[PDB]
């Protein structure tokens, strides 16, 4: 009934100490699907990026041995990638056809389930604008590819997903929905980066509603806005999945006395100690941030946690909004949840205090999942 998709990064593997996230670490019985984040890309054929990716992929489907239910998926693209290798392989049915020879002799190799495609966006960041109409024929031509291939091998077709846009206007120059909704198995949405310090206030990573002060195009930045967008612009709402950040963003405050949502603030809050990375901190360093009497907050119109303490705030999610959007999701009839990352929520269990992936698991019990099967075949 509800699809719980959980991305894998494989970078997370160099974080230090506790923060170290391998395939190994995933419990099986957790996510319906599981999704390694990244492959690349070289003269139009999917290909690794790290050093020891073959070996990764290997303990990452094998976790298909404890659980035969769980279904892996590779992701090609995100963020850093960026468009133009994209473009490139788009622009002639010759390149499109090496590619997608390629990903059905890697994706069956290596044994994933399917092929995710992140491209950070058809239309926008250099892609030129025939991208978002050569994206549906990049994506129909795969899926035809993958029916002929599961009839000409007998195994059930791999499956086509791909992560899209929440901003409005990279929706609008990227994809032609109706059309890629028939073809995708599975459309993630990246309901989360709706605010963040680059726009100079605090603001939540990922709110469920607008803010009652929120006006404009600020009025289209929550999970509900964004949702109903991709539903009455055709997609399917039983192919829509909700995605939902472990982590939250952090941001430097002008005035330590103005704490409250729309304060102004002078840039991106500091790198955690584990992810690294700056003005963002993985729920289980935000439970440290807690630990250390950060003062708590709620920011009831939009149903989302926030804290702060001398000059950082951070607007984040907890067991609380992921329980509130997990029965908004249900109510509303979408597909199910995606969840990034499956390596930023309290793994470990040892920095929250509140089990073992407590983001996730709260989401599993949540959408009717706890009596999912976990059993070898
Ligand atoms: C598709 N997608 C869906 N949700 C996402 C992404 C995404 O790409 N990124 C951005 C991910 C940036 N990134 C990389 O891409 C990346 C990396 N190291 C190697 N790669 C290749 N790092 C350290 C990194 O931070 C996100 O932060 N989120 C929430
Ligand atoms: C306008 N801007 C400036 N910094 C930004 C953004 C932004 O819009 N977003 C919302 C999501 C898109 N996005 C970026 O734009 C972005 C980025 N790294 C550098 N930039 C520029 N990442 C990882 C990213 O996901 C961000 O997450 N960051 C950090």
């Amino acid at each position: 009934a509800y699809q719980l998709t959980c991305y894998f990064t494989n970078w997370a593997q160099y974080r230090p100490g506790l923060g170290r996230f391998m395939p190994d670490d995933i419990n099986p019985c957790l996510c319906t699907h599981l999704i390694y984040a990244f492959a690349g890309m070289q003269n139009n054929e999917i290909t690794t990026i790290e050093w020891n990716d073959v070996t990764l992929y290997q303990a990452f489907n094998g976790l298909k041995n404890k659980n035969s239910q769980l279904k892996t998926l590779l992701a090609i693209g995100g963020w850093n990638f960026g468009t133009a290798p994209f473009t490139a392989m788009v622009s002639t049915p010759e390149n499109r056809q090496t590619f997608i020879t390629s990903v059905i002799k890697f994706l069956r190799q290596y044994e994933f389930d399917g092929l995710d495609f992140d491209w950070e966006y058809p239309g926008s960041r250099g892609s030129p604008p025939q991208d978002k109409h050569l994206f549906t024929v990049l994506v129909q031509e795969m899926r035809e590819a993958f029916e002929q291939e599961a009839k000409q091998i007998n195994k059930p077709r791999l499956m086509v997903t791909a992560a899209v846009a929440a901003g409005i206007s990279n929706i609008q120059s990227g994809y032609e929905i109706p059309q890629l909704s028939q073809y995708l198995d599975y459309i993630h949405v990246m309901t989360y980066d709706l605010h963040g310090s680059w726009e100079g206030y605090t603001g939540e990573n990922s709110p469920l509603y607008k803010y009652p002060t929120d006006t404009g195009s600020n009025a289209y930045l929550n999970v509900d806005y964004v949702m109903n967008y991709w539903k009455d612009n055709g997609a399917p709402a039983e192919k829509l999945i909700v995605g939902f950040p472990t982590y939250g963003h952090n941001f430097i405050l002008s005035n330590p006395s103005n704490t409250g949502i729309g304060a102004p603030t002078s840039g991106a809050g500091p790198a955690g100690p584990y992810a690294k990375e700056s003005g963002i901190w993985a729920y289980y360093e935000i439970c440290t941030f807690l630990k250390n009497g950060a003062t708590q907050g709620w920011d009831a119109p939009q149903e989302v946690p926030y804290a702060y303490q001398g000059n950082v705030w951070v607007g984040y999610d907890n067991i609380k909004s992921f329980d509130i959007k997990a029965q908004w999701l249900k109510h509303n009839k979408f597909g199910g949840a995606m969840v990034w990352a499956i390596d930023l929520d309290d793994f470990t269990g040892t920095f929250c205090n509140q089990g073992k992936f407590p983001l996730i698991s709260t989401l599993k019990k949540a959408l009717g999942l706890q009596s999912a099967s976990c059993t070898a075949p």
